[PDB]
Protein backbone atom coordinates (compact mmCIF):
# COMPACT_ATOMS: atom_id res chain seq x y z
CA UNK A 1 0.00 0.00 0.00
CA UNK A 2 2.19 2.79 -1.40
CA UNK A 3 0.79 6.33 -1.20
CA UNK A 4 2.13 9.69 -2.38
CA UNK A 5 2.45 12.63 0.04
CA UNK A 6 3.04 16.03 -1.58
CA UNK A 7 1.62 19.57 -1.78
CA UNK A 8 2.37 23.16 -0.77
CA UNK A 9 3.63 24.15 -4.22
CA UNK A 10 2.09 27.62 -4.45
CA UNK A 11 1.70 30.97 -2.69
CA UNK A 12 -0.39 34.03 -3.71
CA UNK A 13 0.72 35.43 -7.07
CA UNK A 14 4.10 33.77 -7.54
CA UNK A 15 5.52 31.76 -10.42
CA UNK A 16 6.13 28.02 -10.18
CA UNK A 17 6.29 25.03 -12.51
CA UNK A 18 5.94 21.26 -12.12
CA UNK A 19 8.98 18.95 -12.37
CA UNK A 20 8.48 15.94 -14.66
CA UNK A 21 11.22 14.00 -12.89
CA UNK A 22 8.74 13.45 -10.05
CA UNK A 23 5.95 12.95 -12.59
CA UNK A 24 7.86 10.63 -14.93
CA UNK A 25 8.92 8.44 -12.01
CA UNK A 26 5.55 8.70 -10.24
CA UNK A 27 3.40 8.40 -13.38
CA UNK A 28 4.12 4.65 -13.58
CA UNK A 29 4.65 4.07 -9.84
CA UNK A 30 1.31 2.21 -9.41
CA UNK A 31 0.00 4.29 -6.52
CA UNK A 32 -3.47 3.43 -5.21
CA UNK A 33 -4.18 6.59 -3.17
CA UNK A 34 -2.76 10.10 -2.79
CA UNK A 35 -2.34 12.27 0.32
CA UNK A 36 -2.19 16.03 -0.32
CA UNK A 37 -1.61 18.79 2.22
CA UNK A 38 -3.02 21.45 -0.11
CA UNK A 39 -2.14 24.87 -1.50
CA UNK A 40 -2.71 23.63 -5.02
CA UNK A 41 -1.88 25.76 -8.03
CA UNK A 42 -5.46 25.12 -9.12
CA UNK A 43 -7.53 22.84 -11.33
CA UNK A 44 -4.43 22.21 -13.47
CA UNK A 45 -2.68 20.36 -10.64
CA UNK A 46 -5.48 18.53 -8.81
CA UNK A 47 -6.01 16.37 -11.91
CA UNK A 48 -2.32 15.53 -12.43
CA UNK A 49 -2.54 13.45 -9.25
CA UNK A 50 -5.60 11.70 -10.70
CA UNK A 51 -3.28 10.38 -13.40
CA UNK A 52 -1.20 9.04 -10.49
CA UNK A 53 -3.84 7.53 -8.19
CA UNK A 54 -7.53 6.82 -8.69
CA UNK A 55 -8.22 8.18 -5.19
CA UNK A 56 -6.85 11.62 -4.28
CA UNK A 57 -7.20 13.14 -0.80
CA UNK A 58 -7.08 16.95 -0.70
CA UNK A 59 -7.59 19.53 2.05
CA UNK A 60 -7.57 23.32 2.29
CA UNK A 61 -4.72 25.67 3.11
CA UNK A 62 -3.92 29.38 3.27
CA UNK A 63 -4.32 30.10 -0.46
CA UNK A 64 -6.62 27.34 -1.71
CA UNK A 65 -9.45 28.59 -3.92
CA UNK A 66 -11.45 25.50 -4.93
CA UNK A 67 -14.74 24.32 -3.44
CA UNK A 68 -16.08 21.04 -2.09
CA UNK A 69 -13.05 20.59 0.15
CA UNK A 70 -12.52 19.88 3.84
CA UNK A 71 -9.80 21.54 5.89
CA UNK A 72 -9.10 18.39 7.95
CA UNK A 73 -9.50 14.68 7.26
CA UNK A 74 -8.60 11.32 8.79
CA UNK A 75 -7.69 8.15 6.88
CA UNK A 76 -7.22 4.47 7.74
CA UNK A 77 -4.72 2.71 5.45
CA UNK A 78 -3.51 -0.71 6.51
CA UNK A 79 -3.64 -0.72 10.29
CA UNK A 80 -2.50 2.93 10.36
CA UNK A 81 -4.78 5.87 11.09
CA UNK A 82 -3.33 9.13 9.78
CA UNK A 83 -4.54 12.71 10.07
CA UNK A 84 -4.28 15.06 7.10
CA UNK A 85 -4.41 18.86 7.20
CA UNK A 86 -2.47 21.86 5.90
CA UNK A 87 -1.26 23.22 9.24
CA UNK A 88 -2.02 26.85 8.37
CA UNK A 89 -4.42 26.75 11.33
CA UNK A 90 -1.83 25.32 13.76
CA UNK A 91 -0.49 28.26 15.76
CA UNK A 92 2.40 28.53 16.23
CA UNK A 93 3.43 26.97 12.91
CA UNK A 94 5.68 23.93 13.22
CA UNK A 95 5.74 24.05 17.03
CA UNK A 96 6.52 20.60 18.42
CA UNK A 97 3.86 20.69 21.14
CA UNK A 98 1.00 22.01 18.97
CA UNK A 99 1.39 19.10 16.55
CA UNK A 100 1.44 16.75 19.56
CA UNK A 101 -1.77 18.05 21.15
CA UNK A 102 -3.39 18.07 17.71
CA UNK A 103 -2.34 14.42 17.41
CA UNK A 104 -3.87 13.33 20.71
CA UNK A 105 -6.93 15.37 19.70
CA UNK A 106 -7.32 13.67 16.31
CA UNK A 107 -6.49 10.19 17.71
CA UNK A 108 -4.21 9.46 14.77
CA UNK A 109 -0.86 7.69 14.67
CA UNK A 110 0.57 9.96 11.94
CA UNK A 111 -0.09 13.64 11.20
CA UNK A 112 0.87 15.20 7.88
CA UNK A 113 1.58 18.93 8.02
CA UNK A 114 2.37 21.56 5.43
CA UNK A 115 3.14 25.30 5.19
CA UNK A 116 6.70 24.88 6.55
CA UNK A 117 8.03 23.84 3.10
CA UNK A 118 10.47 21.32 4.61
CA UNK A 119 10.53 17.53 4.75
CA UNK A 120 10.94 17.15 8.56
CA UNK A 121 9.86 13.62 9.56
CA UNK A 122 10.08 13.26 13.34
CA UNK A 123 8.86 10.29 15.37
CA UNK A 124 8.14 10.61 19.11
CA UNK A 125 5.99 8.33 21.26
CA UNK A 126 5.62 5.96 18.35
CA UNK A 127 3.91 8.83 16.51
CA UNK A 128 5.19 9.94 13.10
CA UNK A 129 5.26 13.51 11.75
CA UNK A 130 5.64 13.87 7.97
CA UNK A 131 5.87 17.15 6.05
CA UNK A 132 6.10 16.87 2.23
CA UNK A 133 8.03 20.12 1.97
CA UNK A 134 7.42 22.42 -0.97
CA UNK A 135 6.67 20.13 -3.92
CA UNK A 136 8.02 22.74 -6.35
CA UNK A 137 10.21 24.63 -3.88
CA UNK A 138 7.72 27.46 -3.45
CA UNK A 139 8.73 30.68 -1.72
CA UNK A 140 7.65 31.14 1.90
CA UNK A 141 8.68 33.47 4.74
CA UNK A 142 10.17 30.33 6.29
CA UNK A 143 12.49 29.32 3.43
CA UNK A 144 14.10 31.39 0.67
CA UNK A 145 16.35 28.66 -0.78
CA UNK A 146 13.83 25.79 -0.79
CA UNK A 147 14.14 22.45 -2.53
CA UNK A 148 11.37 20.56 -4.34
CA UNK A 149 10.48 17.51 -2.29
CA UNK A 150 7.92 14.82 -1.63
CA UNK A 151 7.55 11.61 0.36
CA UNK A 152 6.20 8.18 -0.53
CA UNK A 153 5.09 5.68 2.08
CA UNK A 154 4.20 2.01 1.77
CA UNK A 155 2.06 0.73 4.66
CA UNK A 156 2.09 -3.07 4.79
CA UNK A 157 -0.27 -3.43 7.76
CA UNK A 158 1.71 -2.24 10.80
CA UNK A 159 5.07 -1.91 8.98
CA UNK A 160 5.57 1.42 7.21
CA UNK A 161 8.43 2.50 4.93
CA UNK A 162 9.10 6.13 3.97
CA UNK A 163 10.95 7.50 0.92
CA UNK A 164 12.20 11.10 1.05
CA UNK A 165 12.64 12.39 -2.51
CA UNK A 166 14.44 15.70 -3.07
CA UNK A 167 15.50 17.29 -6.37
CA UNK A 168 18.74 18.77 -5.03
CA UNK A 169 20.75 20.92 -7.47
CA UNK A 170 19.81 18.80 -10.49
CA UNK A 171 20.34 15.50 -8.65
CA UNK A 172 17.44 13.37 -7.42
CA UNK A 173 17.99 11.97 -3.92
CA UNK A 174 16.04 9.34 -1.99
CA UNK A 175 16.34 8.97 1.80
CA UNK A 176 14.46 5.85 2.89
CA UNK A 177 13.42 4.88 6.43
CA UNK A 178 12.03 1.55 7.66
CA UNK A 179 9.42 1.58 10.43
CA UNK A 180 7.42 -1.30 11.87
ZN1 LIG B 1 2.87 26.25 1.19
ZN1 LIG C 1 1.01 27.44 2.35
Amino acid sequence: MLVLVIGDFHVPHRSAAIPQVFLDRLNTGRIQTVLCTGNLCGKETYDILRTLAREVHVVKGDFDEMQGLNETEVIKIGNFKIGLMHGHQVIPWGDREALAIYQRQLDVDILITGHTHKLETKEVGGKYFLNPGSATGAYSPLVDNPVPSFMLLEINDSELTIYEYTLVDGSVKCERVDFN
